[PDB]
């Protein structure tokens, strides 16, 4: 692929835009898992497939039965590796975009973690849409977190529900969804 448009697909917890504590998840989100799945998999034309990119860290974190993610393909990046096509639905690269220069038959790219991987990329102009879940708790503060997002939002525009929607396609977006002590909404975010 040559300059594809890039997503990054996150959950974050109000207003610090926390993602992370000590390596793991402060929460599980069962319908936004879901969400993360469906979002990530989905083509809207037959015969092609999603990428889906992520920082050494997160790979190592899915446990490794589990991955590669089914049904994407995955990318891993790491300052140690060469370019390598490891197999059909995994490889290795240095770059989201030189990763990508490797690729076809992919409709969408996402990037899916984890946060440095998401702050150096949020100031990448391939970068061009957000898709922040965006999460509420009655005392986040409470919520044990060392990990957060340092994106300038200024410079972006929450879209309304109907370009979410036309994003996602026949995916159901249900508004304030609550697990446990936890609220959330699914955002669409465009550069300026
Ligand atoms: N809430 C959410 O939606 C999500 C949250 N997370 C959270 O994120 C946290 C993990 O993030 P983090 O620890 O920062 O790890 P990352 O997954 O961001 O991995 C960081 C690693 O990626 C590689 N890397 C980073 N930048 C570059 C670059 N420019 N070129 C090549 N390789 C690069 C390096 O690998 P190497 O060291 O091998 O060089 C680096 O150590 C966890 O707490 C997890 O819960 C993760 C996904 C989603
Ligand atoms: C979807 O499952 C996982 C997803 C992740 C990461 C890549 C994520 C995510 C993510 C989610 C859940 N929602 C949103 N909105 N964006 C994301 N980037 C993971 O990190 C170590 C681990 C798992 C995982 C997979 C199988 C078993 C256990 C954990």
């Amino acid at each position: 692929m040559l300059k594809p448009n890039v997503a990054i697909i996150v959950a974050a917890l109000k207003p610090a835009l926390g993602i992370g504590y000590k390596g793991k998840m402060p929460w599980r989100l069962r319908k936004e898992i879901r969400y993360f799945k469906d979002v990530t998999t989905r083509t809207t034309k037959p015969n092609t497939r999603n990428a889906v990119i992520m920082g050494r860290k997160t790979w190592e974190s899915i446990p490794q039965k589990f991955r590669p993610l089914p049904d994407r393909l995955n990318i891993i990046l790491s300052r140690s590796y060469e370019n390598e096509i490891i197999d059909d639905n995994i490889i290795h690269a240095s770059s989201i975009e030189s990763s990508l220069n490797l690729v076809s038959d992919v409709e969408r790219v996402f990037i899916i973690g984890g946060a440095e991987i998401y702050n150096e990329l949020i100031n990448n102009s391939l970068v061009s849409h957000l898709l922040i879940t965006e999460i509420e708790h009655p005392s986040p503060e409470s919520i044990e977190m060392d990990t957060f997002l340092k994106f300038p939002l200024e410079s972006w525009t929450k879209q309304p529900k109907s370009e979410l929607q036309k994003f996602v396609g026949d995916t159901v977006l249900e508004d304030d969804i609550k697990e446990g002590d936890f609220t959330y909404n699914y955002t669409l975010w465009t550069r300026k």
